[PDB]
């Protein structure tokens, strides 16, 4: 109760207690750290938090974003977890800081999570994100932002002052600039700040890296299913220019002041019902530019020159990342059925899945996938268009750069989650989805209320151990302790990473390695 | 005594007896059937051999066709036995007929032998393929034909009277009526007539199929590790023409009937020693052209669209197609040690392995046979560098036959030959090279003064009779009897086969599937 009260840089704050079935924590939701981005701010780098007088109440998650909601299948938890769960608003950049109780003495070091969603969507708010179950169980201080997205957050017309591009990034660096000035209040250590992201938020995460200006700003890097050199995770300046001139066109806008002018008058929820049709899966309209300005250069090409030493770095993916993004757009797929898609369907949804490469490149994708004995097996071929959308999006950019960090001084520890939820209600045939690791990281299998199992609730405390123990020591592995099976660090030789799982760790090599070299030393020569 | 005299339409004939462990045979080795193709009859279809008055002795083989001579290793088995056993000459058109003893007194079925040898080289009278084990054993007739093979069997100026081309494709087939002929008079069923060569043998084999001038002269085909369209069994009509220039050239010739004439005047051995300059391994210098007449268009065309309804065909593979071939040419690579290879020798040994292909096509190679867990291992880059020999030149042609033949009327069976020989002279590490399994089918294990073991004798009696029922039946499954484990049809769909082995029978699916798509499939598409 006394805990609950906190002065930070800009003012006062109050707190709320939250449960848990092993004791509280303390909470302090919803507190700003950017003016609104609002009016003639709409599309600008955010501008500092102005002090403010009085108690300002964080007892609460404040607004979400102004973002596209997923409505194909109202009533479905699948889906709708990933929805906005308060009211929509472009004043939403707050933060939020979970602490242990009683507050920790000496300086603890700080998780900060960045949020997924393709760069279109997603939340600080949602449920699945609760940082409440890690603090308590762990003792480390954690924190989350929102940040702009869709056109809020990346619309671009490149070297323009009006609509520079990577704003939601700059929003990310202004709550982790935040944390540097303000964690120590809640008994959190400026000098042990570990970033972790999925999907697009650990594409961010791996740009912050890139990015001189935020290198100062954390410690350590964790990147779920996400890496910035994905073919989605970043655009070129032309294309981000078109699909900003497209949006302008569709909402009747109307030279790039008289353009961003005329977009600033629009209601935020016209620009959202729109974004849409300016582009396939696994492609989102408003992401990153390469600008030469927060990056300097493509996110591969910084990679490749880049000098790691002296940085820790987790990296994994999922069982079966490619297979949810199916039901969005490749044909034969549903969620209500088998999917047993026959092989014209097959053909078709390679170019959906591997959306404008020359037909050679379509063919050698086709040579690569098919099982030459079983060429036309239904749910062969799923499973295969389910690892094409896998490989080319997420693992193999992902192991591109696991592999380039060890090679150049990193420390990296790679897995693999392979344990689908008890609770999933997408289909059995999706496997192991995008995302779908989330929560037990978070430590969601504790809530009583929730129906997990007995040895969910054990694996989710495992989990929440190894990603405190890389936060606080750089290593995943139990500080000193054998037997506790070993986790080996990943090098470009050996390629070693281990299965999450309700079983005991195991090693394994070679992250889908076969497929990462046509994808990442074969295909790029036949583009080219 | 009274079986060793026989009359053939050319006149009388004396034939001997020769031994075998289980009781003997009478064979007539060196019957002529052609005309001394010599003088202006140099480069000329043959013409057949004009009768004779008295008593031709066939107690002996005749001369071998002028032929390159294997020379890297003195003394050595595994080279040796593939060298010239008797004088060259260019009077070297003879054949051979094995018969039981007693005479057959019902026409039993003929196989006909028609010897390996990159059409450079081979012989009618090499040890390792005497007839007299599998006459014995099984009660079949069996003949072998020499043919003339490099410059004097497969020199060609396209379209001129004088060097045609194909001639020695000619020779066989002029044995082959002879067949037609004669063999009644040993017994034989000119009805029943099953070819079966090795190698280019099998290639030749092959293009009888295809050519429908030799489709009458038999009913059956079994071709052992070869097909008619490999890479390296036939050549075009510009490519035929440059090569016969450059031979001209080398021996000082000089408009075609004067290039021919004075290319008629040189000593044959002249022309065998410059044969090899006019070119890589297993590529040869004169094979078959594609004129329109022997073959009326490429073997891949006419397999295509021929029809094969009612014919039966036995095809295989030895496990390690391409090991042997390395030592020819390939750097790192010595018989008198472990060829353990680096990568940069691996990546060298590809172009040499595949010649003249785009750069671009050289590196898909080399994606396919990498192995990305050990891409530096040399071991492994030893039997990978095999393997694109293998399946570019044996492996992949033949399975690509085999499905076209079944999926259009033909019944065909297939295996993969496994057993090394306990007598091999050759490295270990080449594993079960090109031609290892011709002594087996051959029966040449029960020859007592070799040394082979018991089980090696049994094996090679199997072998025997499997090829016998197939020459009988047109199926190598023991005419009525399970369990004795079964032998199934290979077709387009499962791509079913057995290994032949010490052990018994094991059915297996897809020979090499996933390598043969990207030489069948893919790579076409990329040297266009």
């Amino acid at each position: 109760d006394a805990e609950l009260l906190v002065t930070v840089r800009g003012g006062r704050l109050r707190g709320i207690r939250l449960k848990t079935p092993g004791g509280p924590v303390s909470a302090f939701l919803g507190i700003p750290f950017a003016e609104p981005p609002m009016g003639p701010r709409r599309f600008l780098p955010p501008e500092p938090k102005q002090p403010w007088s009085g108690v300002v109440d964080a007892t609460t998650f404040q607004s979400v974003c102004y973002q596209y909601v997923d409505t194909l299948y109202p009533g479905f938890e699948g889906t709708e977890m990933w929805n906005p769960n308060r009211e929509l608003s472009e004043d939403c950049l707050y933060l939020n800081v979970w602490t242990p109780y009683p507050r920790p003495t000496s300086p603890t070091p700080v998780l900060v999570w960045i949020y997924g969603g393709g760069f279109y969507s997603g939340a600080s708010s949602l449920d699945v994100y609760d940082g409440r179950f890690l603090v308590q169980a762990e003792r480390t201080v954690l924190v989350s932002m929102n940040y702009r997205v869709g056109a809020f957050g990346f619309l671009a017309l490149p070297g323009s002052r009006e609509a520079p591009g990577n704003v939601g990034l700059l929003d990310q660096r202004l709550a982790l600039q935040w944390v540097q000035e303000n964690v120590a209040a809640f008994g959190g250590d400026p000098t042990s700040v570990t970033l972790f992201g999925e999907s697009a938020g650990a594409a961010s995460v791996g740009m912050h890296l890139l990015s001189p200006p935020s290198r100062g700003l954390f410690h350590r890097a964790v990147l779920q299913s996400g890496a910035p050199n994905g073919p989605w995770a970043t655009v070129g300046m032309g294309e981000a220019r078109r699909r900003a001139t497209q949006l302008a066109h569709l909402v009747g806008c109307p030279n790039d002041t008289e353009l961003v002018a005329c977009l600033r008058t629009r209601p935020a929820q016209v620009l959202v019902n729109h974004e849409w049709h300016v582009l396939s899966v696994f492609r989102f309209s408003f992401v990153p530019v390469v600008d030469g300005d927060f990056l300097s250069d493509t996110p591969e090409a910084l990679i490749n020159a880049g000098d790691f030493h002296g940085l820790q770095v987790l990296v994994g993916v999922v069982k079966d990342e490619g297979s949810y993004f199916l039901v969005y757009g490749a044909p034969g797929f549903s969620k209500d059925n088998e999917s047993l898609i026959s092989r014209a369907e097959f053909l078709a949804g390679v170019r959906v899945g591997v959306p404008q490469v020359s037909d050679l490149a379509a063919e050698a994708v086709v040579l690569h996938y098919t099982d030459w004995l079983h060429p036309e097996d239904p749910a062969r071929l799923r499973e295969a268009l389910s690892d094409v959308v896998g490989d080319h999006n997420v693992v193999c950019p992902v192991a591109q750069l696991a592999g380039r960090l060890a090679a150049q001084g990193a420390r990296v520890y790679a897995y693999v989650f392979e344990h689908r939820a008890s609770t999933l209600s997408w289909p059995l045939w999706m496997g192991v989805p995008h995302g779908y690791e989330i929560e037990f990281i978070f430590g969601i299998p504790l809530d009583p209320s929730r129906n997990y199992t007995a040895e969910e609730k054990i694996f989710a405390q495992r989990l929440m151990r190894y990603w405190a123990n890389f936060a606080r020591t750089g290593d995943p592995n139990e500080p000193r302790d054998p037997k506790a099976p070993q986790w080996p660090p990943y090098t470009a030789g050996a390629q070693q990473y281990v299965s999450l799982d309700l079983r005991p760790l195991e090693v394994r090599r070679g992250l889908r390695a076969q497929a990462c070299a046509f994808w990442n030393r074969f295909l790029p020569k036949l583009l080219s």
